[PDB]
């Protein structure tokens, strides 16, 4: 496959539904090596068995909030994998509250606070604690919306936190990028379904394995070339204009 | 002047170099009427000064890091302005360390927060703090870097929450539209500089005066048509390459 | 006014609610001294009674189509004008046939050099034709459409030639950035209008004073910072995503 | 290989060094079936020869200035190919004089023409005459440059007809779309090599392998919820500022 002997970290599997899922399904097709991380105990047993199921007896806890956290996991990780070739930031998160109705009176300091901590610095501190580990040819990839670029309703600041990202994934890249790292984004389509499906281009949603496509082939060294972009894969949508 | 009527607030100004200066003098040629802010003690006397030869006395103090900093200037604000014509949030900080070399090894989980704190969430923060008092025809106005676009070497973690700003810009700018409110930004080029004036189309960095001159133009009527916009007055800098 | 002092060629008047026409009253408000062009016989007429109105009797011919028609007409300039401030280029087409249904099947090879003809190369054509007769200082205007940046049903080719008027925008800007000349572009919201009256931030589509006041900024010197960019005065639709 | 049963046109390969030629060496190692058009006489004996290699006997003649040639050679492909999965469009030229010196003095009503028709029109000039022949899955690629978003020296007209380009991939994945067909663009770094080089975060100039992999990447179906995109595979060298 063409990522046949490259260990991957996949970070994010919360359920079959999880465009973690559909990522780590394709690399492993794809023949890579993976490994996966669970925010706490009430996920262990679920990714322990997805794990299992693609392979890999990998499965370790991390929690992004925590740097400490981060650290320890990269040390157990290190027990088995001194070297890796990249992970997948498949993180995000704000406070449901932000999320409905109006930006201005939903977003609050603690809220904002929050999903820039996890959404968007969690990928540059998991970078940082691992690169030492990384092996040249590696890559980074983390997901994005259409929120970053464009203001969405009840998305408030969601959308704050992946412009943040996004640029994370420039500067990342840029940085990295001398030692043989190379880092993006993906900017997934919707996975409102009802409008995207007919305004869409392709006329239909991405699934996870539409996702999961891009994103084994972004890990892969067929993307050699590609560092610092951010790929839409939501079917053109964000192309098109009043469709 | 084309801003005669208008009642705008100017925070940022810290000496004759800062750019909410440039801003103040040219919004004060036009007609408006403004009130200032300064952030501490240490600047105070100097921002008091400035008012005076601006014709003004509305000289309150604000913290941005801190929501009651806030909720008290716009009170006292309301003694004398129950209601104006929106403000220029001309305020941006990243702690020391932070904008230093490689950017994953100088970027830390705190610079992080306190750069998005100050630098992105304080511009929501304000217009959530003054909402009420807004008139319609009301105009908003931040100031960004590139930086937020590219990946610029040393700007770091600031690059990150400039992205964040911008993207604030769109969400607040769809919120509030409704009411009346418009919400811009400018994306001033640096006031490396022999750098940028060698490759920028006007030859020449910009000066206090063009970002002021923009300014007042973004916060007037004659801007009617223009909202949730990333202005560029850096004389062409960001359109061209290997100049 | 804020263009006192500034000599302006205006193109494009075809009647009162054209955009030159809300373009070239606000450029008179604020001081300047236009000279106007109209394209054939049909339009002549109106032309001269609106130079009237605006204080002006320099209305001379153009076709854009015709290198001749443009070296003819700014021969006729020299002789009241032997240097003037910039143009406003607000002239653009495409065959009836081609904004029509599904743009594949609509575009055909000449629809296609029409429609970049006269869209598109008349502006550097123009500049071309007039460039020794630039005061430093002076600024040359466009109009895009968001057509150039997505794709809009029916628009079809025209999109195209928006891009390449674009494009030209920026090189265009760089060129002759040294000698003083700034180049710029308003891509305007459409004067569908249900929809974006709908989905738009302000709540409004834009009128031809909205895009005259914005245009009239973008040649006076209050826009010293500003070359090679295209500002969006759509009132923020762009900038929303599924309002 | 993951274009195991495509049947894929490559347009475009004029030498070992051609992007087309490092594009058709990946889609074929990936199991592609190709076909190839040459441009003139002058290039058969060569192409039929880089056919051969690559396991294709379909050398169909096609210059993409006369509909009636693209017409012409879309009937002989038809006959061994009734149906297919997409072309690769890796055309693109202007007169000489035009790409050397000042933008506004270099170009001419001529030269535009030309670099537009042959650089951006010949893309669905050839969707246009092969649309019904295409294959429901089939995609569509083209190279852009750059010099259609950033104003690059010399580059000249050459940049317009790339933003016309860009635009016209947009307006085809959006017609196109509905039926199965998506369509996208790869923006290749320069294959000043030496200054790309070293302000590159990879650190190094892409190869047509490394675009090759990518244009593989795209027609396959692995893309599929990609269209409409432009991906830039030029190791970052955009995305970084003052390096
Ligand atoms: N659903 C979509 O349409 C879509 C589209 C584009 C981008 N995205 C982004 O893709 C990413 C994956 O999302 P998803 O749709 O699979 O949702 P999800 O809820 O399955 O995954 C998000 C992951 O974030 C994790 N998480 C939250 N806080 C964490 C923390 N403190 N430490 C470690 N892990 C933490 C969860 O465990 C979960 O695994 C998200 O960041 C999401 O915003 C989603
Ligand atoms: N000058 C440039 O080159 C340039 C270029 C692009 C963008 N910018 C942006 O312009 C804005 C001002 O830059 P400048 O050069 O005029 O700055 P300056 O250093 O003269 O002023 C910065 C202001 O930020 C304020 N500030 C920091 N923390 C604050 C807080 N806690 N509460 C209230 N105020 C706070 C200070 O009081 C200060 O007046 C910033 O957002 C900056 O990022 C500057
Ligand atoms: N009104 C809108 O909704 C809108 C929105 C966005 C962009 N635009 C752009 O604004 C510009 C004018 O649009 P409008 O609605 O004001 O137009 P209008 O139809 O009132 O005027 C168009 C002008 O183009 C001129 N023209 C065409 N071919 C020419 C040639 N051969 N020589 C000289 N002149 C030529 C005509 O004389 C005419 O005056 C165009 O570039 C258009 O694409 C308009
Ligand atoms: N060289 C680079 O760095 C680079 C980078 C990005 C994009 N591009 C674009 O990639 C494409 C491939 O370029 P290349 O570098 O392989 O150069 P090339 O000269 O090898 O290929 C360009 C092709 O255009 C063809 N052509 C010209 N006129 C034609 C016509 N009338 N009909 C049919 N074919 C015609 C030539 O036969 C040639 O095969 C070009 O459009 C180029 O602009 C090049
Ligand atoms: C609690 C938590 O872990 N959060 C919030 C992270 C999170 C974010 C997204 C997301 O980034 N999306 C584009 C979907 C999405 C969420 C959403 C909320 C409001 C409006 C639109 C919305 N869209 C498209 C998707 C899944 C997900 N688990
Ligand atoms: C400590 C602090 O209060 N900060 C950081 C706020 C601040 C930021 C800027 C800035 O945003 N600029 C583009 C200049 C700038 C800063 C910078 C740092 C590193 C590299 C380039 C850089 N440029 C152009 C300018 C003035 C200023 N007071
Ligand atoms: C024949 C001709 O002279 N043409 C095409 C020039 C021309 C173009 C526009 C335009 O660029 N606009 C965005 C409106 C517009 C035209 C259009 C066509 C189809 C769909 C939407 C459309 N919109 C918004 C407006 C006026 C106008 N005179
Ligand atoms: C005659 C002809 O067939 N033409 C012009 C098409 C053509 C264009 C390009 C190109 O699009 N490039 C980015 C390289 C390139 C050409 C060039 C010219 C001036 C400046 C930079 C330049 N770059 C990077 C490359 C090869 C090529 N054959």
């Amino acid at each position: 496959g063409f990522l046949s002997g490259k260990r991957i970290l996949v970070t994010g599997v919360a359920s079959k539904l999880s465009i973690a899922y559909g990522i780590a399904q394709a690399m492993h097709r794809e023949g890579a090596e993976l490994a996966f991380t669970y925010q706490n105990d009430k996920l262990k047993g679920r990714v322990e068995e997805f794990a299992a199921q693609l392979g890999s007896d990998i499965v370790l806890q991390c929690d992004v909030a925590e740097d400490a956290s981060i650290d320890t996991m990269f040390a157990e990780l290190g027990k088995v994998w001194p070297k890796f070739d990249g992970f997948v930031h498949s993180i995000g998160f704000a406070p449901g509250d932000q999320l409905d109705g109006d930006y201005v009176n939903a977003v609050t300091r603690e809220g904002f606070k929050i999903a820039h901590d996890i959404s968007s610095y969690s990928f540059v501190a998991m970078a940082k604690a691992c690169r030492s580990m990384l092996n040249p040819g590696s890559a980074l990839l983390t997901l994005s919306y259409l929120g970053a670029e464009r203001a969405i309703p009840n998305y408030n600041v969601m959308g704050l936190a992946k412009a943040s990202l996004e640029a994370n994934v420039r500067y990342m890249a840029n940085a990295m990028g001398p030692e043989g790292v190379r880092v993006n984004a993906i900017s997934a389509g919707p996975i409102m379904l009802a409008h995207c499906e007919a305004v869409t281009p392709i006329r239909r949603t991405v699934t996870i394995e539409d996702v999961g496509n891009s994103a084994a082939f972004l890990c892969s060294d067929l993307s050699a070339g590609i560092s610092g972009e951010v790929v839409h894969v939501d079917g053109g949508f964000s192309i098109a204009a009043m469709n």
